[PDB]
């Protein structure tokens, strides 16, 4: 192998620009890092910099470098949807041609009313809301009436609440399940159905761990499943298993915040281990993207980007690491939904000894897969073209 370990790590909708098809999705004028650097009046990401950001493209605070450490260039989406599901699976070598669902006004109808037919009880709510939110207003009647909370968030979820001593947590898995099953149809597909059971009394509501999810799998066999197959190393970090199902993956590393991630990231390099170690960092997108904070989203990226050097320190001649995200999420955009954007790419291995120079635009995500693939002699992926041999 060119590489004995990949570092792949998504940084969850740090986008670099509106995508050709940006106006398709309502998108035109999307810019996440470019927007979060105009409200930072500058943000300070050195390291990125270091790397190559600003080779890909000059925003405030971020310029280009004459010797950037390794090779860079921006990727764009081929499949359909905007989505953190369909953008992952598309890193690992496949193609989307089916957009998942979001719900800003809540479920058609139709679907709400089969769950009804099949489980035999009632729906209220269908909005979204966080978890606080929606029980402070309904979780009384959930308990007093045995109806199922139905509510969604800004990604592409249907979330079912109940309250554990009204409904048995086993009858709610298996309405999840129902539920599952309905929204594998493309007008209605969500990513994730989620089991939301809580305890408590009116003004004191708390979700449970019982939390459990139901997600689809990836619509192919993934460059993951191959490294799995082949008896390599396949190291999930945060959402990462979440989001593949588990598919192809042979240790996952849970995380609650970026800076955690960036911890689990540093304990895989201290890991011998042969493959792939991938992390996705989510507050980008979950807490600042959605919520259209640029301030916090800001900060983040400067938080993240001060850790970078201890991963630099780290590598070893025959590591690569690769960073780049899923989509945008421009928290400057109208709306709560993602934005269809290019996605950066940077590739740095310490082995890069008279630094990087600028990558062809991928044209698909599935050249990340492609590269990985081609560096562990595992079957190619269908979509994708590997960079490894410009590396
Ligand atoms: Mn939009
Ligand atoms: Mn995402
Ligand atoms: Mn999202």
């Amino acid at each position: 192998n060119k590489y004995k370990r990949i570092f792949l790590v998504v940084m969850d909708s740090v986008g670099i620009g509106e995508a050709p098809d940006a106006e398709q999705f309502g998108d035109l004028g999307s810019d996440t890092i470019g927007h979060i650097a105009e409200h930072m009046n500058g943000l300070q990401m050195p390291n990125m910099v270091k790397l190559g950001l600003g080779n890909i493209r000059e925003m405030k605070g971020i310029s280009k470098v004459e010797k950037p450490l390794g090779y860079y260039t921006k990727m764009q989406e081929k499949s359909t949807g905007k989505d953190t599901m369909t953008g992952h699976w598309e890193i690992m070598g496949l193609y989307i041609d089916t957009p998942f669902q979001v719900f800003p006004e809540g479920f058609p109808k139709e679907l709400l009313d089969e769950l009804e037919e099949k489980t035999g009880r009632k729906i209220i709510g269908n909005k979204p809301a966080s978890g606080t939110e929606i029980l402070d207003e309904l979780g009384q009647e959930q308990m007093e009436t045995g109806s199922l909370i139905v509510y969604t968030s800004a990604d592409s979820v249907l979330q079912i609440a109940a309250h554990e001593e009204v409904v048995p947590l086993d009858e709610l898995y298996k309405i999840c399940k129902i539920a599952r099953e309905l929204t594998l149809d493309e007008k209605y597909m969500v990513g994730r159905v989620i089991a939301r059971p809580f305890v408590g009394e009116p003004g004191n509501f708390t979700r449970t761990p019982n939390r459990h999810d139901y997600a689809l799998k990836p619509f192919g066999r993934t460059v993951m499943n191959e490294l799995k197959d082949s008896d390599y190393d396949v190291i999930a970090i945060g959402k990462i298993s979440d989001i593949y199902d588990g598919e192809g993956v042979t240790e996952s590393l849970r995380t609650k915040s970026n800076m955690d991630g960036m911890d689990k990231l540093v304990d895989t390099l201290n890991m011998d281990f042969t493959g792939l170690s991938f992390l996705n960092l989510v507050d980008f997108d979950a807490l600042f993207g959605h919520r259209r904070d640029p301030q916090g989203y800001g900060e983040a990226l400067q938080e993240y980007d001060a850790r970078l050097p201890e991963v630099f320190a780290k590598l070893k001649e025959d590591d690569l690491l690769l960073i780049t995200a899923d989509h945008g999420n421009d928290p400057i955009h109208p709306g709560t939904d993602h934005t269809r954007e290019y996605v950066p790419l940077l590739a740095y291995s310490p082995s890069m000894k008279e630094g990087g120079q600028e990558l062809p635009l991928r044209q698909t995500f599935a050249d990340i897969g492609a590269t990985v693939a081609e560096n562990f002699g595992v079957k190619m992926p269908e979509y994708g073209t590997s960079f490894l041999n410009e590396l």
